């Protein structure tokens, strides 16, 4: 068995000369030299067995990933794992390798308006793809958004993902959340468990905003500080948008703050291109009800470069305990074994 810093990575022999990428949820990523390919290919090693939840996040991913195909979407080219349930302790799962990631590139590099717009353009075109299927992301950032050395993009972890569920969004105030916090819409803390499409716009607005100045735009310390935040720089609410949340404690939150000011896009982004901060106004608005949908974000005057909803492929169809999971994680890993 292959080793890599003291765990065992067993991928072998097809997968040789390992080297270490990073950290996912349940284990190690790795690179791996694949010799049926000749290609080196990203490998992760998942050990969810033990947990309702780990295991619930392994399989629901490795559903969606195998049921989707798009080239803004990283997919699944091999799986891993021992010959029978009993043996089975870790799984592997091999994807295409890319060079990078926007977190890390963000950390290191000032991108061009041209990078940007590229950027941008690739994360709605794989999210028109995903919201055309009924399901939602729900943890999109920079870290899961992959570039090779074209700056091709590709969307990765599913792990938090559910089918849209608009008629049961509805919650009270503070209701506890599992997603990357910088990037929760406003409506998260407020009425929101986030089952609509325009969850998934927020995060992708803010996403756009870090990557105008390689700095998070709402890097909130906890829960409510994210609130605080966000209205730091939209702004109070408008009475209208007040009355659309109905729930009490919410509202009177809201309206016990003193006024705050809108802090105007151009100041906070002084050379961004004019489009890109219209657009980012769009995808940043309080009101979710009132946020731009993917396919509008699409045909916005800043991406019209790249707008083709001809090339803007959609989906063919709408997308729908720990014994019972380890064994649903076993017959849907069943397709790659040898047999
Ligand atoms: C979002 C995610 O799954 N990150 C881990 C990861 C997957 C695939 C991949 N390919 N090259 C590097 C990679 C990291």
């Amino acid at each position: 068995p292959e080793m890599v810093r003291g765990q065992v990575f067993d991928v072998g022999p097809r997968y040789t000369n390992l080297s270490y990428i990073g950290e996912g949820a349940y284990g190690m990523v790795c690179s791996a030299y694949d010799n049926v390919n000749k290609v080196r290919v990203a490998i992760k090693k998942i050990s969810p067995f033990e947990h309702q939840t780990y295991c619930q996040r392994t399989l629901r991913e490795i559903k969606i990933l195998l049921r989707f195909r798009h080239e803004n979407i990283i997919g699944i080219n091999d799986i891993i794992r021992a010959p029978t349930i009993e043996q089975m302790k870790d799984v592997y799962i091999v994807q295409d390798l890319m060079e990078t990631d926007l977190y890390k590139l963000l950390k290191t590099q000032h991108l061009s308006n041209d990078h940007i717009c590229y950027f941008l353009y690739q994360i709605l075109r794989g999210l028109k793809y995903i919201h055309s299927a009924n399901v939602l992301h729900r943890d999109l950032k920079p870290s899961n958004l992959l570039l090779n050395t074209t700056c091709d993009l590709k969307i990765c972890d599913f792990g938090l993902a559910r089918v849209a569920d608009p008629d049961h969004d509805h919650t009270g105030f503070l209701t506890e959340y599992v997603a990357t916090r910088w990037y929760r819409a406003p409506e998260i803390m407020l009425n929101s468990k986030g089952y609509t499409k325009s969850i998934d716009i927020w995060s992708v607005g803010c996403i756009l905003a870090e990557m105008l100045s390689n700095r998070p735009i709402f890097p909130g310390k906890h829960y409510l500080d994210q609130l605080n935040h966000i209205l730091g720089i939209l702004g109070s609410p408008s009475q209208e948008d007040l009355n659309c949340i109905i729930n009490l404690k919410a509202r009177n939150y809201l309206l016990s703050l003193p006024h705050k000011n809108k802090v105007p896009w151009n100041r906070l982004f002084p050379n961004a291109d004019s489009k890109a901060l219209d657009l980012l106004d769009k995808m940043l608005t309080f009101n979710p009800h009132k946020r731009i949908e993917v396919e509008q974000a699409l045909a916005h005057p800043y991406l019209e470069q790249y707008y083709d909803p001809s090339d803007e492929p959609i989906a063919e169809a709408p997308f729908k305990p720990k014994e019972k999971l380890k064994e649903l994680i076993f017959e849907e890993t069943a397709r790659f074994q040898p047999g």
